[PDB]
RNA sequence: ACCAGA
RNA sequence: ACCAGA
RNA sequence: ACCAGA
RNA sequence: ACCAGA
């Protein structure tokens, strides 16, 4: 039984993070100056005029790849005290340097804003193709109460981290799931009712979070910052955590329903042969999965390297049986398209066997 | 059989609470400094007078956000000696900066109040609109005796404590089963049966605790203070604690009532492979009920981000078969609404099938 | 089988007393000075003197709140040598601050007793609404033997005590129950049968102890004194705890019937699997019963907030079967009211057949 | 909450 | 999220 | 990569 | 040495 524990060990290497540390320094991209227009001071009433003019800011077809990244960077840190000590708290992408600057409130600028450079700002930022609320009656969301600004700022960002759930795996059949989690959040009085950007402002952002991967990186890793936070979090960063179940293992889900269907409801189809080698790199993957720590179910958001190990290819016969057990159980698992060109239907079709075979047959 | 431990073990991290303590302190949002005027002095008469100038604050159309928070905050906490020392024991609220104000009787000011600014408390403290008791010959309830005041003021938090049972989960049907409660709270001779507060005054507070977050976490937490309070209970406080047994788990009962009828009765279909794989992920949720806390019961009223996991979306057929166990044992479970897009009904009906035909059938 | 011990230890946390002391002190409620005047010297005749002028004041449309509580413990206590040191003993009430005063006898007041002050104490002691005996050709009781004064006080706590069984549970239908005590004490010669208080002075007491809690509490924690009095008790300490087999338990007979009548007798309609999990919810309510100590059978006439959790409403379907046994095997069960908004006469008609069943059905 | 209990 | 619970 | 998830 | 592998 010497050939049993020698492959398990060759399934414990191959099927193994590699050893780091061993880069001297060598590997740095060249860098790339971001722009963060951080909120000016202690005054609420300048990070709300930030927020209004940094919003219309990002529904305009005129910002480039930089100033949208800095843009939304600059709009999801305004829900914490001094934003300047949170982005180079958060940010340990390597190609980006953060150079923020502080943002302050005058009445000699056009925009309102200055820059702590009076009349440069108006440069910075500044019908039918500006992306706005969709009931634009709305001019302005300059308010000057704390917590109106805590319920205006908490319903702009809390449609911009739905965008993340599925910007990226379904970025065009998106659009109905995010306003199915609008709408929860509008029942739970998190959000208010009204102020609903519109197809074209998010279309924006959906697009720029899927095209560029230093966003994701900043969205990711200050959402793991928000968990880490031990008691009540504030009511934005709750609701960031909130959203935060809809983004975790978005793109993983060849090897979530793997495991809800193939692995857990345990009918005699997994006694197969043709199985037995393939709940091991089933097993070694969630060995893995757990100790890639709490960066883990955002491995396809940050879109790293060890999502293609977590691919359904590496286990072709296995998933397919699970796609069988899924959609032939649930109603939701009729919309999950799963076309791939190792797919083999024909235990798919023993997939769904063993769920009619098992009707009102209890183990 | 190493599949079965490497699976176990995948859902008790995946399911698994995050570790704390890794935010330095750049979380912390901008903070809302609200006003909770409080009882002055060490005499009785003029927290009556406080009582009575506050209540009749709350029925007004023209109180604010953080206005009507703080007076509720103010009355919440007549109870005790000295609610300054209670306000900033109980509130951890990262978004709201108690700055609570003493009050002090006077006769010299219009509404008999001053802080202790003798005419600006005027502006604090001020027909078919405002909010006051049913039986409206009552002008005022301000009485010089200590246990009138303790009858009168354990009224009015009585039908307080009961609104924030379901604030938030059935906000709109709540005032047939919150008469159900003040009916209680009369034949225990717990309050007085003339002192009820109209629907119009307690339509203000179900609206305000429903739409702010910072009210609610200091009703909890003050909840969870009486509980440890080790001996016998001052009499209001033993009130706030009875009213409790409405509070707990108050928006989690499609997972309490998933307990409670699709596991605990343990009919021959619970055998079936397709809930083998949900009984885990519904016994890995009460692993982690409990070892939450005390706070584990109030996660949908302190609306934190772990009462999506709790959710019966994660376990759509398990549930379903406990809404047909449920509904067909009980005459209180057809009031139950569980409209969700996961029902599944075909195991609606095969859960009120397996409560028929066991009827008589003794295991 | 780890669902099992998964879901009986989740039974054991969310039916579980919470910990204690953890409020630092900031619970403790607004102070009452309540004024009991405790007899005056060693000598019996002046607490003759004290029993005689404070029955009456009892009876009297004109005695407040406050008062009448004083008066009440002050005769609740003169059973003892030193009274003062027995109400300082018991009393952990906080929200009543005892300030007890002696009371000596006199022959230059009106009533006879001044306070150790000599006409301010007959403002403190004073015809068709002035509650007395029934004999009332009855003056006064005052005596000066001390076996005389021993039988006298005797027969006035022996029906107030009696009170205290049924005045928080069956208030008005309390008088044909109180008078099968008064016989009982009759024929043992444990009072004296002549002197027994009419029904407009004990309408006072009855209602007296229904409406406020902290002389309930006070009747309650001396009677958890008389029980750990070792050895021969002083004879109408022994009569309190001979009285208090009719206090234990008096509003836990949802509770104690569902025991004596459905878990004791086992039918077989126990196996039923509707009652499974109804088994397991009243397995812990015995469990909790027990660890709560000897302050346990007294839960509602103390009337904590630990009573909502033995209602019957928590197993609203095993409590009907009970009933239904319960009425069909005694007469004395046929008064019992059970009206209740869970009832569920479906099962207590199942709990009649088991009976009518099981006639002669030795098992 | 409601019965009976020397 | 929605029932009943002295 | 694609579902559903108060 | 030869396949497939978001």
């Amino acid at each position: 039984a010497t050939l049993l524990r020698s492959l398990a060990l060759f399934k414990r290497n191959k099927d193994k993070p590699p050893i780091t540390s061993g880069s001297g320094g060598a590997i740095r991209g060249i860098k790339h100056i971001i722009i963060v227009p951080i909120p000016g001071d202690s005054s609420i009433t300048t990070r709300s005029r930030l927020l209004d003019r940094l919003v219309r800011l990002i529904g305009n077809p005129d910002v480039s790849g930089p100033k949208l990244t800095g843009a939304l960077i600059g709009i999801l840190s305004l829900f914490v005290e001094s934003p300047g000590q949170l982005i180079q708290r958060i940010t340990d992408d390597p190609d980006v340097s953060i150079r923020l600057l502080e943002v302050v409130q005058s009445d000699q600028s056009q925009s309102g804003l200055t820059f702590a450079m009076e009349d440069e700002a108006d440069q910075y930022f500044s019908q039918s193709r500006f992306g706005w609320f969709e009931n634009k009656e709305i001019s302005d969301i300059e308010v000057q109460d704390p917590e109106g600004f805590n319920m205006i700022l908490g319903t702009i960002l809390a449609q911009i981290w739905v965008l993340l759930a599925k910007a990226v795996t379904a970025p065009d059949t998106a659009a109905d799931s995010e306003l199915r989690r609008w709408i929860k959040y509008t029942q739970q009085r998190r959000v208010v009712g009204e102020f609903r950007l519109e197809r074209k402002w998010l279309d924006v952002v959906r697009n720029r979070i899927a095209e560029d991967l230093s966003l994701r990186r900043f969205m990711v890793a200050l959402i793991l910052d928000i968990k880490r936070t031990p008691g009540n979090k504030p009511r934005i960063a709750e609701m960031i955590c909130d959203i935060d179940t809809y983004i975790v293992e978005a793109g993983l889900a060849s090897f979530i329903l793997t495991i809800k269907f193939g692995i857990e409801t345990m009918y005699p189809a997994l006694g197969l042969h043709e199985f037995a080698g393939e709940l091991s790199t089933l097993e070694s993957l969630m060995n893995l999965y757990q100790q890639m720590g709490e960066t883990a179910p955002y491995m396809v958001i940050l879109e790293n390297s060890i999502q293609n190990k977590f691919s359904a290819g590496s286990y072709p016969l296995l998933w397919s049986y699970a796609m069988g057990v899924g959609v032939e159980l649930e109603n939701s698992m009729g919309g999950l398209n799963f076309g791939r060109s190792y797919f083999d239907p024909a235990y798919f079709r023993l997939g769904q066997e063993m769920v009619r075979r098992s009707a009102g047959k209890v183990s």
